[PDB]
């Protein structure tokens, strides 16, 4: 049994990916790990949730209701936003290599938000 | 065990893929960001090749030792390298079998994460490493 999470929570957590997605369209080592992140979930909420509870047209607008990180106010608000995410992960789905995968990637993007803050700090503005 | 990608990896590469990520993981398993991706690969490909493969192809006794099978640190610039080469041997070679899809796509971008991590120690060796 894969475990499941409410859909208030799906909601809430596609809201997340798309601001961190706004936000990243010119970095693609972000963008590229939350798309996978979102085409994932987009599976499973299928999955968890009958036609009946979640008719296909309230499906196909969950996660895909139908750009440069430069500052640090911005890596800062992208962190807290993985941070929501990752652990609404944690707190929703089973240790195993399914969830496992979602959290490298949300892992890889705080990798990003860190090298690019750090090139800020270094070699950016006072 | 029945979702894995539309494809298949000769035995003979498993064991290549096998070999190169054990090599990683025994070079970068104080590592963290390295070597909790690596296991991640390991870990997914040992479930994907018992499927791709019947026991009479692939005995049990055989195939628990397929994936599974120094400081543990990457501390030279060598070894970034050496580590850097490791891991392009392995995405190659998985995107020369698995089709395109969110099963591999994990494996890719955790292979990809593991390249961030080599570029930051890297950096860190040629800023704060021995200058001679
Ligand atoms: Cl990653």
């Amino acid at each position: 049994p894969a475990g499941r999470m409410p859909l208030t929570v799906h909601r809430n957590v596609g809201r997340w990916l798309s601001e961190i997605l706004h936000a990243s369209i010119r970095d693609t080592g972000v963008s590229s790990r939350i798309e996978f992140v979102r085409r994932t979930l987009h599976g499973w909420v299928r999955e968890e949730y009958s036609e009946t509870e979640l008719p296909n047209a309230v499906y196909r607008n969950l996660y895909f209701p139908v750009g440069k990180i430069e500052t640090i106010s911005e890596c800062d608000r992208l962190k807290n936003l993985v941070r929501n995410v990752t652990d609404t992960l944690v707190e929703n789905y089973p240790q195993g290599l399914e969830s496992e995968a979602l959290l490298i990637a949300l892992d890889g993007v705080k990798l990003e938000l860190a090298r690019i803050r750090k090139d800020i700090e270094m070699y950016g503005d006072p």
